[PDB]
């Protein structure tokens, strides 16, 4: 049986998404520039803050300088810290819960392996620190996804060979990261973002440890 699980952090365990979203969109507002909607969003998904950023003043054509781009970023940063103050048990997503409990039980080593900066903060205020075994440090990590560093990292930090592992991940470059890292991918979405090569749920109420140790044993 695997011996760990690798979990992503934004689609997986909770929608952090849409704090992002807000904070980039109230940015925009107090700089005037329109546009900073759900769907410009989608192109900020899994995009750096900084590219998401230029991004932003792309939709003014805007110039700035270097300094003008640093202190924007972060005033989004305050922003977002201060809209995550909100953030609770209530924003993890059906059956996370229910599985890190089972996972727990089976004493499965539980890590995260975000590139989420405010990850370990997260967790707290969503209530779930006591089942992480480990957060993977996304500051020590060479590189970001879709290199595997990141899983390699967190697998490790458990004391696992990410081969003893199964990946959980919501984003394309994520379910790579984990192929070559050596662990076992489960999707959430839908194939024709994610690959028609792995398992794939709909949404995460269908991790289950029942449904994780079928497709281990498959
Ligand atoms: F928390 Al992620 F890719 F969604 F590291
Ligand atoms: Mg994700």
């Amino acid at each position: 049986m695997f011996k760990a699980v690798l979990f992503d952090l934004d689609g997986v365990i909770t929608d952090a998404a849409e704090y992002h979203f807000r904070a980039w969109k109230a940015l925009a507002e107090e700089i005037g520039i329109n546009g900073v909607d759900r769907q410009f969003n989608e192109q900020l998904k899994g995009v750096s803050r900084e590219d998401s950023l230029q991004k932003i003043l792309d939709l003014a054509d805007k110039k700035v300088s270097a300094e003008e781009f640093k202190e924007l970023a972060k005033r989004k940063n305050d922003n977002y810290v201060k809209m995550i103050q909100d953030v609770s048990p209530a924003d993890v997503y059906p059956g996370i819960l229910q599985l890190l409990k089972d996972l727990r039980s089976n004493k499965i080593k539980i890590a995260l392996a975000s590139a989420s900066k405010n990850g370990p903060f997260l967790l707290e205020r969503m209530n779930l620190t006591g089942y992480f075994d480990a957060i993977a440090d996304p500051a020590e990590v060479a590189a970001s996804k879709p290199a595997p560093d990141i899983f390699i990292a967190a697998a490790h930090a458990v004391g696992v060979a990410p081969s003893e592992s199964i990946g959980l991940e919501d984003s394309q470059a994520g379910i790579q990261a984990i192929k070559d890292s050596g662990a076992l991918p489960i999707g959430v979405g839908r194939p024709e973002d994610l690959g028609d090569d792995i398992v794939i749920v709909p949404d995460t109420s269908h991790y289950t440890l029942e449904f994780l140790k079928e497709v281990w044993l498959q």
